[PDB]
């Protein structure tokens, strides 16, 4: 009859028991059991905690008595945590992240409805093999493309060029797309038996950008640097000098964009690698994981075109 | 026939003379005069050159034989240069920035039509007193709201929540909005005689963001820091430590958002000021100009809600 | 505290007494001194011109009073853009007129109505809201009746103006105004319906491959005075549609070419018959054409209205 | 080089005149042009689209044809593209291309659009993705793409569904694969047909008239697509009109005039619902559905799967 869903809470203004007792209708959709993983605002989520989360989810999905998992998280960095598990979960079972833009105590709070939709999505057989998803505001987005585009609105999560995987209207799921990238069960990345991740920082691009910020990053032991550049990863003379110093020290430089959408195309005349359509936040996640398997720039560049 | 001066600063759209002769149709819309101001890619445009550009335009618009000015610029940082002039040009006469996403030698190059449209706008009497504008892909955008949203497409310039000031279809201008902010003739920012501006850097917000970046900035004498934060300017414990140190040293901290759109609301629990709806790039420009007149956080905050 | 009147016409947001609505969201009572009035109670798909005509007259009556600072009108979402644009052109006052609605029923989990209503009252009572034309408030956004339209059949963020943006937004209980529309409205509008009891008949026909000529004949047979064409692309017409439009013109009917696309400008074209709708979509175009026919039948004058309102 | 045939039907984008105008395409593939017709898309008719589909099926069956590019006007390309999306029985790429600015205009978009269409049609990674529309560096699916703006270059978009891929720097970046039935897995075949069932579209608005339904019924339509208010809502006059049609055996399909979104089922109302298909796309699927059956339950399932 009903599928077994585990609700793993990590924090956020949305929620775990109380949360569940707030919308009992979920009991009509599946057999739920809640587990408190942590309780912190997403702005304080760290790589080591995300790493533990990924490991815990792989453990649960290995069980025969678990059909899917729903994860409550804060909205601010959910695109970072979601993409990490998108690349590290070794199962076709549904992993759904859910969040809320208004606190549970607010008038017309969105959390209750988002949670109900998240459970319905995770328990549906149609949801298997689609990669990690983020459910909110009646939409279903892919971890690889979804990002928070507005600071304070309910409809903040969008993928302008890629669209949504599907939508939920009238308690029915309408799947529209399947992403054409590698993920989950077909990913080469595995963090089981790992307890630490390579250090990667992000530097911004703008008029008068300082070369000294690069010096500080290098001296503090970074293994990689993601550049949120102007336009299509364009670099000033000061940025070029800073990138050269990094390259001599064995640090991997990845050029992305501050614009918010689009493709950063390769350019033999500029230093570093290019991020494809990955934004700064997503690019950092993939670079950290890539560095746990290799340091060859040719191999890393290919990961960015396929993941 | 209106007298229009075309001031060239660089960009792939281009000297200024061969530019004008490459598209002779503009000669039928106005009596144009070209002037070479500089010639570099926009990623290398610096605050001191922009300061000089602003002063030169103020000089030109003061003459009775000049009805408007068109400035060719690279797309990558045009939103920075345009917003600077939006706040410093003391004239009612039209100032229009124009650019191109494809090189002049490209098949289906967009530069020729963009230039023709910019001249049409600068010469039209109904274009007076609307603030500095950016004309590209048949659209007219305000310097205060427009931004490059895509790394590589022709339709990259958009103001998702604010829309366009107007559009140009079939050689006719259709004006839709007037911005409800202060600019040009009613701005308090006077830059006559200045040779340099206060140093202001931008730091990114993400999972595991480091404290040492704030240290480096302070260590190098910055007078202000724009934070492109998570969500609505959220700050991690590490980011908060870095900010408190800057405030002690007397540095102004402005909290913005890395999301791309929306309002960052006030919050007494967090340190620093808030950017209203200005993105990181626009926020930096306003903060520098504010630092030329005051250091009182109360005054600066009001500037961000009215400009 | 401002004096605001809440006029209920229907919609899932409120069917229930307008008073029960106010008692349900008591917070509004701390933003202003509110008074409710039940004008009607029907789904917007059933709102008619004669009814919208009465609503306009009643609102002009209320705003003429010194003891009334603004009005909030609850309405269904489906045709609110039509009702809102009608008042946008006929209300002769600078006081705020704010339409509000809800995409989810009052009994739904995470219903949007309560917050939408609180935001509408805050907008209607703010002094900075005067002289901005009729507005539509929903999902933290403030949109102009002239540009706003329902763009999605079932989502909460359905109301948008893709090319024109929002007039402002409401975040953290604070209003942030961004634009002022550059079009004529309210106090500077020539349309005056006080004293009118009926409206000219205007129908809308769609443009698509294989479109039939007989739909034009049917409309003509039933005495329409105007026809709005939701055309392909920039108001393009097939050989069958042109034959239909020519028969209509021969019979005294005014033809207006708009677009089915959803956004943009339908530019002038002297090769084709009829007038053009500027950036007005089919629904908005029908409202302006009906009002225009109460004043004149001159094509040159009507065309000018479409470029200024 | 792959073998690509450019089939011209019209549009402001002499098929060989265009080929001589943009000779860059000969470095991308061995091209060959064919003049199928020459009319503005607003004048494209079902009988013509039927012949176009039969011709394309015929060409893609050959050993020496790797893909086909079709030049078309922008106004109804979404209608012609979706018709072929449902009737072409092959995995080989079928790409529709158009231009918003005249070939004589300054900064004309046609040359680049064509170059990108040929690149997409000749790439092996483009197989089995369904019929596509290429324009302004974007690759869109015929099932989701629509002309959203009357006159801009960036008019073709799929707000909720996004693009299949994008073309930047002479390289193709595929992003999605649609999750709907099409081409080789479609049950619609129009081989042998010379005519299609009559289907008309009626608009929903305040004061909508009942007599328009009577008119359609009088002229023998087999189906009616309703571009309704909101989620296919209907006024009392509309309900009266729909009831008359149903008792006469006419199939009523409720869609939406809004431009995007799902029209959910509601049995308190008359007729079927269009899922996420807009009015123009809905009429096309309904006509083809009527060549197989008149059963309401079956037609409704087609609308949830195609
Ligand atoms: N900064 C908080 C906001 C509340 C929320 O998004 O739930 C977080 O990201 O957790
Ligand atoms: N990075 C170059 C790109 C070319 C252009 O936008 O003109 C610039 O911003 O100048
Ligand atoms: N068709 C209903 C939907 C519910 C609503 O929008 O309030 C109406 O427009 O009244
Ligand atoms: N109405 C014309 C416009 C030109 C074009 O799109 O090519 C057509 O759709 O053919």
């Amino acid at each position: 009859k009903l599928p077994n869903i585990v609700i793993l809470a990590t924090g956020g203004t949305i929620a775990v028991d109380t949360l569940i007792n707030a919308v009992p209708e979920v009991k009509k959709l599946a057999n739920v059991k809640g587990e408190q993983f942590s309780n912190m605002a997403s702005e304080n989520m760290t790589g080591d905690v995300v790493l533990k989360l990924s490991q815990r989810v792989n453990e649960l999905l290995a069980r025969d008595d678990v059909d899917g998992v729903v994860i409550t998280h804060g909205t601010d960095t959910v695109e970072e945590s979601a993409y990490f598990l998108h690349l590290t979960v070794k199962s076709d079972k549904p992993v759904v992240f859910v969040a809320a833009m208004r606190p549970a105590t607010a008038i017309s709070a969105d959390g209750p409805m988002n949670l109900l939709e998240a459970v319905r999505v995770a328990g549906d057989k149609q949801s298997r093999g689609r990669g990690v998803m983020v459910v909110i505001n009646d939409r279903i987005g892919s971890a690889r493309y979804i990002t928070k585009t507005n600071a304070s609105t309910l409809d903040t999560f969008r993928a302008n060029e890629e669209g949504y995987l599907g939508v939920i209207i009238g308690n029915r799921i309408y799947y529209q797309n399947r992403i054409d990238k590698l993920h989950t069960t077909r990913s080469v990345f595995d963090v089981r038996g790992l307890t630490s991740l390579p250090k990667v920082d992000i530097l911004y691009g703008y008029q008068d950008d300082p070369e000294y910020l690069y010096d500080a990053a290098i001296q503090h032991g970074v293994k990689g640097i993601v550049y949120a550049g102007m336009g299509a990863g364009s670099v000033s003379v000061r940025g070029i000098a800073g990138m050269r110093k990094a390259l001599e020290k064995g640090v991997v430089v990845m050029r992305s964009t501050r614009t918010g959408n689009g493709i950063v195309p390769p350019d033999e005349e500029l230093p570093g690698l290019v991020s494809d359509s990955l934004n700064p936040a997503h690019a950092r996640i993939l670079l950290m994981l890539a560095l746990t398997r290799t340091s060859d720039p040719k191999v890393i560049q290919e990961y960015f075109h396929t993941y």
